[PDB]
């Protein structure tokens, strides 16, 4: 499995969501439906997976599928 596949997985899991909805370039809260709760337990999800931890103020900017998957190949190792 690709690292788009496993991000994926855990985003449509975290927020409840089908897998054909979770699409490269939808957004989390307009796109997904994510509340602040789901915010919260997502990042601590991918943090926990990839074992990276992101600054908050950093993840606040993070919107979009494609920017999670982007960071997560850029910082883990
Ligand atoms: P509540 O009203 O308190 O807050 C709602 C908002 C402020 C909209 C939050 O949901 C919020 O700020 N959301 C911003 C977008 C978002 O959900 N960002 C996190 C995405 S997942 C991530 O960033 C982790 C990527 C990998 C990290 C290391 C593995
Ligand atoms: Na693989
Ligand atoms: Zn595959
Ligand atoms: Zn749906
Ligand atoms: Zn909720
Ligand atoms: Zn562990
Ligand atoms: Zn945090
Ligand atoms: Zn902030
Ligand atoms: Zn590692």
């Amino acid at each position: 499995s690709t690292i788009e596949e496993r991000v994926k997985k855990i985003i449509g899991e975290q927020l409840g969501v089908k897998q054909e909805e979770v699409t490269n370039n939808a957004s989390f809260v307009e796109d997904l439906g994510a509340d602040s709760l789901d915010t919260v337990e997502l990042v601590m999800a991918l943090e926990e997976e990839f074992d990276t931890e992101i600054p908050d103020e950093e993840a606040e900017k993070i919107t979009t599928v494609q920017a999670a998957i982007d960071y997560i190949n850029g910082h883990q190792a």
